[PDB]
């Protein structure tokens, strides 16, 4: 079902390039990334045979800063899936108005499937493998699908073996490894405070609507929380494994202690279970998809139901399904914008590092607000001044930014 | 000593072999510092560090300019500087490092030669980010400032690679009282806690040198009473509060304690049984042991000096009520400050003395309040409070790091 | 030769004031480091060209050196040693982590293409990138670069060790530069006068100002002391002047200056003599323009109380011994024009901090870095009983041999 995932994202950076009249020479070189990285990641299992994976590490534009994005693994990772997100990166930083490029990495494995120190000696042999070609001031890697803090530890306890200790190398890290308090909610908050800005412009609120969301995990979870804190009602939620429906509303606070406990969804107590792939056509004010991307295409997105889609993962709609929901009168709050909560705390956990000294909780918090607040209301006078869709508003606003810093630092040897 | 970290061990629950990994410096050095003297002839010296743990950052701790030296002792400090940075969270782990040498046979040219041949010889195994000498017995300043100047020349301007810079180097202002004031505004944690007040209390203070005068001044400022202050020479006493300004006026003319006017000549022998709310030991260690514990009226200890009770006394103590706030942390304003300097010096913008003085007071009040939450978690006194915080910190990073190559 | 002869005489002056020695004065004077390297580019045609870049490193006791790259054809050894050396002296006396530094490329970048002057800029940077650095010394524009130059030297150090933005100051905002850069230097004239003024309890509001200068410096301070209630009665530029003993509508004249008019052309004050301006009737007198306005000829005649010296060496010797004879007090430029390079101070912190501040913090710092500098060099004064200029020279040259001593001479 999925478009080819580079595909839909460079016909996006195709259309946002007319919108701003790019010449073609400019626009190749905004296109092509700085730099693709391969290497095999081979370790010994825990019984001492051998597996093989190849790692991967797309470095898509530096003009802005040091470039900046997560690291994910995943079975259906590729040079494809990377290259788009890396490119995603880019402009998503340039959104906020945060001081990096864009870049990302993964591996094609399947973290299920393999122990705590098969993941551990997978994560320092990919550290050993790239630690060359990222850095504090260079490519600065986190958590994405299939990665968490614990990953970004072992990332950072190898890395500084060889360039001695860094912990402004990788985000996402433990609070006591140098981690910055807010980071793990960042993303799912961040998409809380992007919804909120975005149903303001209606005169809506979010306890006015019904959500469902595709995905449970550090995005999903806390984007579910920080909903139905505010009164909103979730009346679905589905994961790889399952999915729960109540039009009631579910109680979120006790389908994450259900989940903490190991429950599946489908098990749990307070609603009824549901085929999950019902969870995209599902009734509902509000989708938010916080899993794969690719899920909202040509084949499904005349039956979607809802009037507004959160991107939270990333890039989940493609151009076919754009076209069709914008016809239905669907309004979607674009990734570039809404899931950029994570990467925007991200860059305050890098300078608390490199400040030597961090902050207090409060300021991580009124600097996310302010960032996102700041952003959406340039997205705003974007559309008017291209009379766009949201997402061409912030995409444009972005690619923009990048086409600024990138004909500044001009191009002689 | 070994049983002591067995028992704060076993209170956290750490595995034995997580246990013998932090008991294992991360990496010991010596190295053969030579140099010519004055005259031209040779000298020969053998310079050491120890570094013990870097979970929680870059090590730090002093270096010492002496001529007895234990190995065993030397690792025992670079341990406990571990715990210590752990127990006020400042991101650096433990070490101790220093030359067998005895400063007073030397020249100042002499001792600058032997501190740069050593920086010479242990370049590439200290930095900004990997290990941060300090001051100790038989270094100062100065010794720093060499230091800098020589590490820089192989690793470039490195201004944060020690602390007890001078100012017109990077040095921290208000690192002169930092001690001191750190003792008070731990104090002050303390007592907010058990609901008193600085002002509605009395203070013996044995020593009267950087801890206890700038101690002194802080207390006396804040309407404290200090009623005794006792030094190697003499004593002074008076009931109704020492005036510790024209105190500490009359102890910079040359003047001696028990010839100030403004009190009551004491006999040094009679301050740690003086009748007060608060004890605070700011000289000598060994000065609380069974034979006088008894004899304490103080409901307060603050212990600035280093080990200035023993297992005997706290247990007498404890019986009659007496709260001792432990030297490991309330003492730690000193080294507390040394983070501020790096930290002013990555940034390469000083604070002024005001903002020094605030993040002071706000790591030694946090501190406190997670040593006490530490203590209501594993039901245990301050002391060994504030040794498992430290304690299970490092083990928390450690194990976060992991184990695998 | 303006800036050797000032900082030579200034220099021995605050030297026997402070009773160095002689041996460490030798070693003060001669410079770290002097580089000089060959920069030959193509042109646009594919002929070459050879330039030769410098750069001198006077000193870094204190910390990483600090100055311009000038492009400009004419390149004497002589002057370019003073200008990185009264770098250091002027780093020391507002207490910036900096020793000076002083560079260039002797062109004329005139001749040049834009695409020229890029290839030569990212020569020179692989030149001297190995001698320049965030911690060792951190250029800056002057006479013939802008932060265009900046942004091509940040870029091609980068290539060699990564994203760099601290490496040079003065860069463009998108690419980390500072706020507040435009009106630095003329509202640091204004908090350094403020000081000032309230040793005498008194306030600029009290006062009339004659400026001599009317461009970057010189409108930025303008505004700040009209908005202060200053009265400026006086303003001349190089094409003519205007007086106007009520106050000149500096607002007013900021738009007429920023709708191309010429300052003389000003219908909101009367025509003037551009010589009397230095002898206008005034309280404050400003010169923001040239070196070597005041001298024996005119000193005699000025009638302020207050010179605050902004443009660099307006009072030659002579001068300034006429007016300390006439009870004038001279804010001394070393220190009276030095939000420039304090706010590039700033850019180098922010940079490094990898965060960068709003205007507001940007002004609120550089007017507590103006103060405790006044109030320092007013203590020094009164140590060594002596006026503004050698209050502020000696508290600049003993930091240095402070820094220089305690670091020691052993190998
Ligand atoms: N982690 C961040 O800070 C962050 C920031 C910005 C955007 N994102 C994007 O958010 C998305 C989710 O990332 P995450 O960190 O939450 O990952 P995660 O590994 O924490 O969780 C992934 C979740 O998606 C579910 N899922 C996987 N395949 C599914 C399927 N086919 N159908 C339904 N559910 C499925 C998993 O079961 C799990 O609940 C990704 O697109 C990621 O790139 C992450
Ligand atoms: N980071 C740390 O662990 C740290 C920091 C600072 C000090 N300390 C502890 O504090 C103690 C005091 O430090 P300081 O810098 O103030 O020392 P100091 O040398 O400045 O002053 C010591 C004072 O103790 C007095 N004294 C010495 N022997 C005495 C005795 N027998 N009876 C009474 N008074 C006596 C001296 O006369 C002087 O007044 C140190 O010895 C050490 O134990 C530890
Ligand atoms: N040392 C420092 O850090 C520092 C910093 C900034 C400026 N300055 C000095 O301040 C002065 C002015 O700098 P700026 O940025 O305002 O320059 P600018 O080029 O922006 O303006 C110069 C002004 O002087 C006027 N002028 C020129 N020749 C004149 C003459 N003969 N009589 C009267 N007016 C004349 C011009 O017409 C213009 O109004 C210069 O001496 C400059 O070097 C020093
Ligand atoms: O840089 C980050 O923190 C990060 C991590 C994971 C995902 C993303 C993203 O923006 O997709 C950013
Ligand atoms: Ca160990
Ligand atoms: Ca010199
Ligand atoms: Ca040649
Ligand atoms: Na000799
Ligand atoms: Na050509």
């Amino acid at each position: 079902n999925a478009m080819n995932a580079l595909v839909a994202t460079n016909r996006n950076f195709q259309r946002a390039s007319r919108i701003l009249g790019l010449d073609s020479k400019l626009e190749k070189s905004l296109l092509i990334p700085y730099r693709e990285i391969k290497v095999e990641c081979t370790i010994p299992k825990d019984d001492g045979s051998l597996v093989s994976y190849v790692g991967f590490r797309i470095q898509h534009d530096n003009a802005r800063g040091p470039m900046k994005g997560g690291i994910r693994y995943h079975p259906e990772v590729d040079p494809d899936e990377v290259n788009a997100l890396a490119q995603l990166m880019t402009w998503k930083t340039a959104v906020v108005d945060i001081p990096y490029g864009g870049a990302k990495g993964g591996i094609g494995c399947n973290p299920k499937d393999l122990s705590i120190s098969e993941l551990e000696r997978l994560t320092r042999v990919f550290t050993q493998k790239i630690h060359d070609l990222i850095g504090i001031h260079r490519d600065v890697p986190a958590p994405d699908m299939g990665t968490n803090s614990q990953t970004m530890a072992w990332i950072l306890d190898e890395y500084s073996k060889f360039h001695g200790h860094s912990p402004a190398v990788v985000t996402g890290k433990p609070i006591d490894l140098g981690g910055s308090l807010g980071r793990e909610a960042a993303t799912g908050l961040g998409v809380v405070f992007a919804t909120e800005a975005l149903f303001a412009e209606y005169g809506k609120s979010i306890s006015d609507m019904t959500f469902a969301i595709q995905g449970f995990g550090n995005v999903g979870t806390w984007a579910a929380k920080a909903i139905f804190e505010r009164g909103g009602k979730v009346v679905a939620v589905s994961d790889i494994n399952g999915a729960i429906s109540n039009p009631n509303g579910i109680d979120i606070a006790a389908l994450l202690k259900h989940k903490a406990g190991n429950g599946s969804l489908k098990d749990f107590s307070g609603g009824d279970a549901m085929n999950p792939n019902d969870l995209l056509v599902h009734d509902c004010d509000v989708l938010i998809p916080c899993a794969l991307g690719g899920v909202l295409n040509k084949e499904n997105a005349n039956d979607v139901k809802a009037k507004f889609i959160i991107e939270a993962a990333n890039h989940p709609t493609d151009p076919d399904a754009d076209e069709i929901l914008s016809k239905k009168g669907v309004i979607i709050l674009p990734d570039v914008y809404a899931n950029a909560g994570g990467v925007t705390v991200s860059y305050f956990e890098w300078v608390q590092n490199i400040q030597g000294f961090m902050w207090d909780e409060e300021k991580v918090n009124q600097e996310l607000k302010r960032y996102m607040t700041k952003a959406f209301n340039d997205i705003k006078a974007n559309c008017k001044t291209h009379n766009c869709d949201l997402r061409m508003g912030a995409f444009t606003l972005g690619l923009n930014r990048v086409a600024r810093a990138t004909l500044l630092r001009g191009w002689e040897a």
